[PDB]
């Protein structure tokens, strides 16, 4: 089996538009900063660019890598991928790189869009010493807590030394939200403290 | 499984076809939660927002029997009818910011909750005094009368502090959701809609 | 019949990329600007950016079914259709459709189409802040259709439609029908020239 | 009937593939047609203008007998061939504020005439002097060289509400060597004399 | 076999969404910005806007055809070929692609694909109103290739704008090779340092 085979196997397995599950699909989602672009301290406002590190397992793409490639880049159009969307975003995800994710023949998926998008935080405390705690919320958009759990898993590694302001501090831990519009939906809290330079 | 079911969905369901029971209107129910208030113009009378636009209706052609299997799912609104409404004073085109995918129950109820940044035309008067603005929203059915589309409100009355993000440089005092009906000189039939009253101010 | 069916007929015979000109009469296409608001008007640039509903309506007697027994209206979308390819010959932005791209079909094979559209515009934006306004001209036909194919036809204060909350207050609205010879072309292109006359409040 | 033309041009059309007779060159002719110079900024030599921007080429795979039938149709471009045209100082993607509908002659002859609004980077110098600014557009084929497309040029509809008004438009045909290829593309470079109307 | 003929085989064989490795070879990827423009330039903000020709090779020997009787070379819609995951790193905008999406394809399977691209980057804008200017550094390579999969290997002003309010002083192109916090294997990619300055 070459990787155009595993290509096709993949694609008649695949179910895109089936979560992959009596037990949820475990999500990880793990930010790493790549850009804070612009601040408003009126409107409380951040632009940022982040790298959205997605991994889950879909046993269903699973194949034998004994005599063949034990990875493939696929377009993400050819998979499920878990309908993740920021709570407090105010403008549609920019998703700035190929829409293509890694799949390993034991069925794990590593996708890692990078994503420009402003997002509604406290930017107050930006201008002082121990800076601004921005909150990023992401989660499943339609699955609730029986159908996708998600996980969090330097701060500063990836981040552009050319912007105005320097990452502190980041922190991801696990949330739920029920609104009565709507049982529990889990996300990650992403807590970025930042200040200008 | 949840492949059967979503594969049963593609073979019944009609996208370009109004799922109408017995010749009833479909009774669509809208309501909006108002999560952010972006740019307020007094001059030019404008507003900018961000809401969740939580939508149900029945399509009894996707149900299915659920006593051995899960009852609902998540399905892409392409594989769905979903209702053609429009805000009547948008002023730019819905921006869904989140995944189109709506919930589908066995019994064919469908709950669709976009998170949508629009800017209307509304009166932005009061909105620098105690009382605020009243900025009205009308959302409805573009191109089905009320014998096809019939529009409902879920909650009437409202202050949508459990939604409204407290980091808006405005505050809701007030959301009233109720019904009304336009006829336009275009056509005989009139065409139902929700009327959204937001009631806001500057901090 | 039931609405799938009458869908489904109206796929089987509608040709979207054929005009349905009955006997090699022109398809007779009827326009009207209803102007919803003024956003941005601009006097040094002479430039507008409006809402209007363009109310569109045509015969594809291809689309007729017999309603005796079954409804005579459905909303299609618009791809299932033929439209009209009218433009906007001094817009200077794309027409923004804000509104969902569905047509009403009668069983006769009336079509009625009212796109709700943002678009700017160059037109003659002198007189705005004065008593007698401004008088601005949008010029509206079919961009590939001469008139042995195509007629536009006109169907106003527009008090009816147009937002008290504009800066601006409608005067008067006139639709009058022109056909123009161009020097790419042997052939008239017929077009409805829109007069809005409007001022700040 | 013009269903039966439709139908047949959806058989021998291919969309993706240069319409080539032997060895001949596809001869394109292009003219642009000024409508409106909309924003002009003299510090970053960048203008906006609108134009009709007329294409004409044969494709004979589109041809019929029209001894009993019409002689012409509009198709939508996505059904034919259309030139991989480009701008070669375009600062801004094209933006086509017109139906995408080309009309095809009997004989194999497409005109496409979209409504065209872009940026350009261009000399904006002079703009606002008697002899104006001269802003020099050049189009030509993206990807095919002189032996597959060859390109030939060919006031009256320029917007009287433009701040600017139009002294003269020149085109002329040039053929260029680029250092990724061995072969040569055609452009036609399209000179636009402009100046402000009023005091500065 | 005529032009036709070639795009129906090249779309029989060729598999968009495949990686044409041979033999567990990386796809050798060659990669050159030719700068056409610099638009906006902001010092406070470190943002730059630019234009480029992004001058792109590498073979695909699933397209090869016998051209003993028909022509050696054809323009293909970049949708009917595997096409690099290039992805530019310090980009603050997607590509604004200006130009059709065609490649050429040549008969031996050899492909090149020249995308004119605005993009807007987070570089280093320092000193662009010097005598030295900016060097304004873009990173592109594969997105989701490591170096076992896709390697990308490299006259600066020929085709820069004179209108340009910018002038270029120098471009040097260096390969480089990383490792990510996310996987044990490393990324190609090319660093293309634009030296420019106000005229
Ligand atoms: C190199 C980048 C990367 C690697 C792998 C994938 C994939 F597996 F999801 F396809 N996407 C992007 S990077 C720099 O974004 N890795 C990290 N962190
Ligand atoms: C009337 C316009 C027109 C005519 C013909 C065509 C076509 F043949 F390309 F379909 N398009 C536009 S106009 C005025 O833009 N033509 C000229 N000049
Ligand atoms: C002439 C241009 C060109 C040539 C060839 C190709 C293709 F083969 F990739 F399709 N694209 C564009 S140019 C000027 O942009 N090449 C360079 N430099
Ligand atoms: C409000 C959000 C949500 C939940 C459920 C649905 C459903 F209709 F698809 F079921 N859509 C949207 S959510 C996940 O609670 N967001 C937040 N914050
Ligand atoms: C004008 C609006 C409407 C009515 C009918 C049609 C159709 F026939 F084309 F389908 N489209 C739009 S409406 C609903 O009256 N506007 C509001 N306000």
């Amino acid at each position: 089996a070459d990787r155009a085979d595993i290509l096709y196997n993949i694609r008649q397995t695949s179910r895109p538009d089936v979560i992959p599950t009596d037990r949820p699909v475990a999500v990880s989602v793990s930010l790493k900063f790549i850009n804070i672009l612009e601040v408003n301290e009126i409107t409380n406002e951040v632009d940022v660019v982040f790298w959205q590190r997605t991994t889950w397992s879909d046993r269903t793409l699973a194949w034998d890598s004994s005599h063949s490639p034990d990875q493939v880049s696929v377009p993400i159009s050819s998979l499920w991928v878990p309908d993740l969307a920021a709570y407090n975003a105010i403008s549609k995800p920019e998703v700035l790189t190929p829409q293509l994710a890694r799949v390993v023949s034991d069925g794990e998926v590593l996708y890692v869009p990078s994503i420009r998008q402003r997002f509604s935080c406290d930017v107050s405390g930006v201008d002082t010493e121990s800076g601004a705690t921005c909150r990023i919320k992401i989660g499943s958009w339609t699955h609730h807590s029986r159908e996708i759990s998600v996980d969090p898993t330097d701060d500063s590694e990836y981040f552009s030394q050319y912007s105005r302001f320097e990452i502190l501090d980041v922190t991801q831990k696990k949330n739920s939200v029920t609104y009565s519009c709507c049982e529990a939906y889990e996300d990650v809290e992403v807590s970025l403290n930042f200040r200008k330079k």
